[PDB]
């Protein structure tokens, strides 16, 4: 049996289509994309740079016909790495979608970013524990969201 | 709890590195990378083209030194999806790695991409199912491969 890397969640809702990312080398940036003029997310990117010039890259969320109307942009610099993320699930446009989201570091929490109403998660701080991508559901939305994780 | 897309395999080995990439629109384009100047597969590209004209994509493999020195260009086009794989793992420079592969569509299958060595592999081809993402490992080469899956 070929070993794979060990799943935190998925956390949230059963709606969309599957998605997952995880990249060979770090993920050092995020986009969280917002509609309705407001910090609503609604979609989410995550991108991992190669030395050869090449970017890894996945967009989920944001299938439908909304505008996108604003972004945070999270970077992951050099000797820093994804250890956790925790954030609300709840209703947008009358769907029971991701609302706000934190992505935390070994360095520093980078979030809250969204609306902090709603139903929460959180993935396992574990004291040397990457994480080194994500996997959930989206369709118009971000339905769910989990983490592949792996050690220091 | 929330659902996933079933997994076949992963066939191979349990070197490199973990990687995943299931995109939420239909993966249309794929590149086999060769080294050592013959038909010596080091890395797989995965590529889906969104409305927005974004573009989700995974390199996985040729994470060594070693040149590229040609490739196989694959299109899954208009009404065609990706349904099986089939391939073969076996010794290239001191490593058991993925030696051969073919991407069989609806429409066609696409290869053998590679050399015809080593041992075979092949996924459950299941009528009306759609590959909608891949997994394995890898590192400077390909160690393992196996498929994400969504009916028809
Ligand atoms: C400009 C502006 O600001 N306008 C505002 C309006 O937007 C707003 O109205 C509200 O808008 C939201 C967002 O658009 C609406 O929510 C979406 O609705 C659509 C349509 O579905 C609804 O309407 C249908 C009738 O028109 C009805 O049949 C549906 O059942 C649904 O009805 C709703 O039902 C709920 C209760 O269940 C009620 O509360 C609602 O009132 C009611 N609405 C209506 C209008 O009647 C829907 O598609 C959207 O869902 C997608 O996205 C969410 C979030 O990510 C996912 O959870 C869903 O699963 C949907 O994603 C799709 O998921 C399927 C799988 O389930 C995927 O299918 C797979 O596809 C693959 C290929 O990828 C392959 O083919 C597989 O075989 C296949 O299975 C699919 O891919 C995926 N889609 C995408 C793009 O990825 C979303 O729920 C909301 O309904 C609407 N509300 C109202 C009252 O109108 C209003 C304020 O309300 O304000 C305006 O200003
Ligand atoms: C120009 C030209 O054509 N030159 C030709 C030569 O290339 C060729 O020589 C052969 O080349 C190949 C390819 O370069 C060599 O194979 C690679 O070797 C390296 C180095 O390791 C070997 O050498 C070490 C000493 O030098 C020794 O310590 C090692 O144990 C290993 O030794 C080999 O052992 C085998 C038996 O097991 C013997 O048969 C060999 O003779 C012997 N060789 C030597 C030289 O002694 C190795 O790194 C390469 O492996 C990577 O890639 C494969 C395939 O994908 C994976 O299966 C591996 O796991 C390696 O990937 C790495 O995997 C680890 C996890 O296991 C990842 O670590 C994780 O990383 C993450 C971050 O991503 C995080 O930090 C985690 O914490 C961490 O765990 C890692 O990321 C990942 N790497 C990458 C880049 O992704 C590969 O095996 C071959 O050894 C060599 N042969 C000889 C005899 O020299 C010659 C012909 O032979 O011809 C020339 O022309």
């Amino acid at each position: 049996a070929v070993p794979m890397d060990t799943i935190s969640g998925p956390w949230g809702n059963n709606g969309g289509n599957f998605w997952s990312f995880r990249p060979v080398n770090k993920i050092n940036q995020i986009v969280i994309s917002y509609g309705g003029g407001g910090n609503n997310p609604i979609a989410l990117t995550f991108s991992s740079t190669k030395a050869d010039g090449s970017k890894d890259t996945i967009t989920v969320g944001g299938g439908g016909p909304d505008s996108i109307t604003g972004t945070e942009m999270v970077n992951i610099g050099t000797d820093e790495y994804l250890t956790g993320i925790s954030g609300t699930f709840g209703i947008y446009l009358d769907n029971n979608v991701l609302r706000s989201i934190t992505f935390t570091t070994n360095l520093k929490a980078h979030g809250p970013y969204g609306q902090k109403v709603g139903t929460p998660f959180s993935s396992a701080n574990v004291v040397g524990n990457e994480i080194v991508g994500f996997l959930g559901r989206s369709g118009y939305y971000v339905d769910a969201i989990g983490t592949y994780n792996r050690h220091k």
